[PDB]
């Protein structure tokens, strides 16, 4: 309701900012930049931008302060999908009915476009015009994003996944995989938005990290539920649904004491499940 | 070779720093970290580290100030090579006689290890313990590396190469390709080391940029000469050789008025065109 509207405003805000980043600086680079644009400007829901803006507003910052944060998280996400789609990875020909990047262009150009998206994510955070935070804050945002995106985070999770093929994951191992593959970047989206607020403090960051850890897992449990090694297969459908509610409750509990400006985060938590 | 002692010291410094970065934080990540290590710790010449250390020293900074710079530019280089070896790209089974990463491990793991290497390059520069510069300098290093590594730089150059077809291609277009594909990262290595000195000033940075542009091209001209759309085909063999000397001389001229601490850079410029 309110969250639907909030989503739409965040999607518009981040899309305007992202669109500006795909201008080839010379003609020989036009096709590469087209493939970059194709890979990002695909009507995606922008959950990670929404989290960055909402965490920013939760601490009292104007949302436009998180524009670079929101761009950077989405760029990381977008690049990861491009590589994931490749034949040697998940080998997907379509994404929401449209050719994947390697299919529209070619494999090499997809590989490269995504590589350039990752560089661009760090570029936008280190750019003190695009990301006009205090310099110590910019470095912390970069640090968190690099950790979350790299082999100890998102890329790590993809390797754990590929290493678990033909192995029956217990719940603990499944959750390790998820924490890395998607949790890290979800947690970073919240962290970076909070940092962009100019009002972050250790207690509020810790609370928001608790929120993000819960919401991150809830997204996946609910995704598996909606699809019906998944949560419903492990737990049974009913127990999976109950778990999703438990994760919502944890998220809400983590926002104890936050002002009304945290309502978008509360609404999202409820909405997921 | 004439750079041997300096090169060996820089290789040792950077290899020790890099080696420390490949510890899996948990057991499930061990194989990925091993592929990352495999892709970096390969006995490479560490030219980009050398440039960072030498640029640092050229402006009067102790070389250990450039450790993170050196790590980051080698990490970028290393990942670019992994991706370049993939079947969709140059499709190489070997690199300097050893299996490429996709063959030693698997193609997905190679793609991923290299993706993690790119993230790690930026991690190391943003880490104020590993890269203990003033914060503004850390950010400027990150900025320059991101621009040099991305679609406007190194990745751009790979796309330009892919987009340029046919036995006819003119010198200007070739040089555009080289400037992006290898020049941007070479120029960044020099810029990052200069930034790590704590003594960068615009004039010195611009001089070092001029140096870097010249040696980056000299590397390629000399590579084509040694091999024999190449420089010898475009210009003639003997004219290509003369061009290589011209590039060296431009590099050396860019360092006119630098103190003796810039000798490592001067020695490298000469080595590039004297190597066999």
């Amino acid at each position: 309701s309110m969250i639907a509207a909030y989503q739409a405003r965040c999607q518009a805000r981040v899309d305007a900012a992202l669109d500006a980043l795909f201008v080839a600086p010379r003609e020989e680079l036009q096709r590469l930049y087209e493939a970059m644009r194709y890979s990002v400007m695909n009507g995606g829901k922008r959950v990670r931008p929404l989290l960055a803006y909402a965490a920013c507003e939760a601490l009292g910052g104007a949302p436009q302060r998180a524009d670079a944060a929101a761009c950077a998280v989405e760029l990381i996400h977008a690049y990861s999908l491009v590589h994931d789609d490749l034949p040697a990875m998940d080998d997907d020909d379509l994404r929401r009915g449209q050719p994947t990047t390697h299919r529209a262009f070619d494999e090499a150009t997809a590989i490269l476009a995504a590589d350039g998206l990752q560089a661009l994510a760090f570029e936008v955070l280190a750019d003190t015009r695009r990301n006009p935070q205090e310099h110590a804050v910019c470095l912390e945002m970069l640090t968190r994003l690099a950790r979350a995106a790299g082999s100890a985070g998102m890329v790590g999770g993809q390797a754990i996944d590929l290493g678990s093929v033909g192995v029956a994951l217990d719940q603990a191992a499944l959750e390790v995989m998820h924490r890395h593959k998607t949790g890290a970047l979800i947690e970073a989206s919240v962290r970076l938005g909070a940092l962009a607020s100019g009002r972050a403090e250790p207690a509020s960051l810790a609370a928001l990290e608790r929120y993000a850890e819960a919401i991150g897992l809830a997204f996946q449990v609910q995704d598996d539920i909606l699809d019906v090694p998944t949560y419903p297969a492990l737990l049974g459908l009913e127990a999976a649904k109950g778990y999703a509610l438990e994760l919502r409750d944890l998220a809400l509990a983590a926002l104890d004491g936050f002002p009304p400006s945290a309502d978008p985060l509360r609404q999202l938590a409820r909405y997921i499940v």
